[PDB]
C-alpha cells in the first residue's frame, strides 16, 4: 500500500456540533463499520504516518463519553489515522488524578501497538473542525485552542489545556506528565513548562481551525482545586527530573475491549 496523502483529501472543514439527543453506541458502532474492537482505525487503502493512541481520562463521564466516540471517531477517520481509543477509567472514589491517569495511558497504550503519537484529550472536548489534526507534529501540539467556554481563544498564551498530541520522543524527553496534581488544576501548566523546559515551544492551529466546543457540565465531586498547584508549577524543572515516567506505579484492575474503544479501569493510589 502506498503511503496516505500528507494532508488528508477526505476533509469537510467545518462540522455542526450538538449536545442535545440521545446518543446509542451500538448505532454509532453501525455508522463506523471499519472501527475494529477496542475502537482501533487504519485507513485501507493507504499506510498512514501516524500511529496515535488517543488518551482519555475518566470516571463516571459514560455520557460525555459517548458524545466524544459519536463526533470523534467519524473525523478520526477522515483523518486518514492509524490509531486507538484508550479510556483510562480511574478505579475507586478518591481525589481524581487527571495526569497520572494519562500516564498509564501511555505505557498501557506502547503494549498493545507501536504506536509513536499521543493525543490526550478531556472526554467533553469535541473539535468543530476537521482541519484540526489530531496527530503529532514537530513540536508538542495544542489542539483546543479556541474553546468555547474561553469566547474561542486562548485564555492566556501558555494554556496548554484540554486537548494536545505529543510524539512519543516529546513524551519520553519530558518524563512524561507530573504524577503529584491531585484534584483539579495545574497539571497542563507544568506540562507546558517541562515542554519549555526541554528546549521545545508549543504548536497550533489557527482559531478558526481549532475551534472546539466543551460539554458544559457541574463540578464533579472528588476532583476539587488543588490548593498546592500554584506551588508545584513553580517547581517543574527540579521535580520534572523525578516526578513522571520514571517514578510511576500502579494497578490494572481491567482491560475492557469495546466496539468504539478500550477502557482501562486502573487503581492510581492516594496521595503519598
Ligand atoms: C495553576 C492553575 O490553576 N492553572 C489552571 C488555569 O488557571 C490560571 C491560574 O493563573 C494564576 C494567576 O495568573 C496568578 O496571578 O499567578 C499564578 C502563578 O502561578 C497563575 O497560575 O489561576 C487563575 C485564578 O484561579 C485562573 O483564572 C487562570 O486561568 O486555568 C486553566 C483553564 O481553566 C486550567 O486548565 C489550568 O490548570
Ligand atoms: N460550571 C461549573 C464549572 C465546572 C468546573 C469543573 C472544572 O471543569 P473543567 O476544567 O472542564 O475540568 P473537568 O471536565 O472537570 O476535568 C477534565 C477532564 O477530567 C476527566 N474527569 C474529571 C473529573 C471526573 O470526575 N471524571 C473525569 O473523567 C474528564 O476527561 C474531564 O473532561
Ligand atoms: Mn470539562
Amino acid at each position: 500500500l502506498p503511503a496516505c496523502p500528507e494532508e488528508s483529501p477526505l476533509l469537510v472543514g467545518p462540522m455542526l456540533i450538538e449536545f442535545n439527543m440521545p446518543v446509542d453506541l451500538e448505532l454509532v458502532a453501525k455508522q463506523n463499520p471499519n472501527v475494529k474492537m477496542g475502537g482501533r482505525y487504519a485507513p485501507r487503502d493507504c499506510v498512514s504516518p501516524h500511529k496515535v493512541a488517543i488518551i482519555i481520562p475518566f470516571r463516571n463521564r459514560q455520557e460525555h463519553l459517548k458524545y466524544w466516540l459519536y463526533y470523534l471517531h467519524p473525523v478520526l477517520q477522515r483523518q486518514q489515522l492509524d490509531y486507538g481509543i484508550y479510556v483510562i477509567n480511574q478505579a475507586g472514589d478518591t481525589i481524581f488524578n487527571r495526569a497520572k491517569l494519562l500516564n498509564v495511558g501511555f505505557q498501557e497504550a506502547l503494549k498493545d501497538y507501536d504506536y509513536t503519537c499521543f493525543v490526550f484529550s478531556d472526554v467533553d472536548l469535541i473539535p468543530m473542525n476537521d482541519h484540526n489534526a489530531y496527530r503529532c507534529f514537530s513540536q508538542p501540539r495544542h489542539i483546543s485552542v479556541a474553546m468555547d467556554k474561553f469566547g474561542f481563544s486562548l485564555p492566556y498564551v501558555q494554556y496548554f489545556g484540554g486537548v494536545s498530541a505529543l510524539s512519543k520522543q516529546q513524551f519520553l524527553t519530558i518524563n512524561g506528565f507530573p504524577n503529584n496534581y491531585w484534584g483539579w488544576g495545574g497539571e497542563d501548566d507544568d506540562i507546558f513548562n517541562r515542554l519549555v523546559f526541554r528546549g521545545m515551544s508549543i504548536s497550533r492551529p489557527n482559531a478558526v481551525v481549532g475551534t472546539t466546543r466543551h460539554i458544559r457540565h457541574s463540578r464533579d465531586k472528588k476532583n476539587e482545586p488543588n490548593p498546592q498547584r500554584f506551588d508545584r508549577i513553580a517547581h517543574t524543572k527540579e521535580t520534572m527530573l523525578s516526578d513522571g515516567l520514571n517514578s510511576l506505579t500502579y494497578q490494572v484492575l481491567d482491560v475492557q475491549r469495546y466496539p468504539l474503544y478500550t477502557q482501562i479501569t486502573v487503581d492510581i493510589g492516594t496521595p503519598s
